[PDB]
């Protein structure tokens, strides 16, 4: 503790020095820092670094860069309520002849971006779970758009780094193919396919996003947004939109989920029209 505590103040007291490098991070934290923190201090403590190991001191709290026996430079992480200090000494850290100091700044440079995207991962579980908890899709979770702008502590997040757009991408996206007889609803422009997808939806889709739904893994615990567009050959296409990659619950089991319920629907079309034995398509 003591050792850590004098280089962080020297480093401090020398600012702008070849030596010593002092950098501030912030963290944006949308549901507090009271949240927040904790999941930062967990991240930090499993974030892995590429050749180095981040030991922790219980006495300060400030996580110390070791090779996995101390390097040839210091570098040590300070956790703030709200801010993050990041501060490395070595002999020389402008010099990149392949010498320490380059790979100090190339430590430090991903120490910071792993903490940025462990500060964004924090926000976007937190809205995440506020939405499953609420039902209801956040705009720095997700952009309204005008479907929904027509249908329709986190005053700093939105006063704060750009929301709305850090929305998740599409991370998995299929194309369903939809029957002749469903290709046409009960209502004109409303797909029967549509329709199925949307009563079997019902019970995770969103109120205030048209053909929207949020639904969380289990195994995970990862909300994903769900749209869904007819595409014309009407079809039924589906987006997936989440943090990482979809799991194999959203993947297969809602496909084939969707797939049984358009069956079902085809079967009890078929069946209906036998009632009055009409003709029956080459595709029926």
């Amino acid at each position: 503790s003591p050792a850590l505590h004098r280089a962080a103040a020297h480093i401090h007291s020398s600012p702008g020095r070849s030596t010593c490098l002092r950098q501030t991070l912030p963290l944006s934290f949308v549901f507090g820092p009271e949240r927040s923190l904790t999941q930062f201090k967990e991240e930090f403590r499993r974030l892995h670094l590429p050749g180095h190991v981040l030991l922790e001191d219980p006495d300060s709290g400030f996580f110390f860069v070791a090779a996995g026996c101390l390097p040839d430079f210091w570098l040590i992480v300070r956790v703030l309520q709200d801010r993050v200090e990041v501060y490395a000494h070595a002999r020389s850290l402008i010099r990149e002849d392949g010498g320490p100091g380059t790979e100090c700044r190339h430590l430090q440079q991903l120490l910071v971006r792993r903490v940025g995207e462990i500060c964004r991962e924090v926000n976007q579980r937190l809205l995440l779970q506020d939405l499953h908890d609420s039902h209801v899709c956040n705009s720095l979770l997700v952009a309204e758009s005008e479907e929904d702008l027509w249908r329709s502590g986190y005053l700093a997040a939105t006063m704060q780094f750009v929301p709305g757009h850090f929305s998740c991408d599409v991370v998995w996206g299929t194309v369903i193919r939809v029957h002749s007889r469903l290709k046409m609803g009960p209502s004109m422009g409303v797909s029967r396919a549509i329709q199925a997808l949307r009563s079997v939806l019902n019970a995770f889709s969103v109120v205030n996003r048209k053909n929207m739904f949020v639904y969380q893994e289990r195994a995970t615990k990862a909300v994903y947004y769900l749209r869904l567009l007819e595409t014309s050959d009407r079809h039924i296409q589906l987006l997936v939109h989440g943090v990482g990659q979809a799991g194999p619950e959203i993947t297969d089991e809602l496909v084939r989920v969707l797939c049984r319920r358009l069956d079902e629907a085809t079967l009890d079309v078929i069946t209906v029209m036998l009632v009055r034995n009409c003709k029956l398509t080459p595709a029926d």
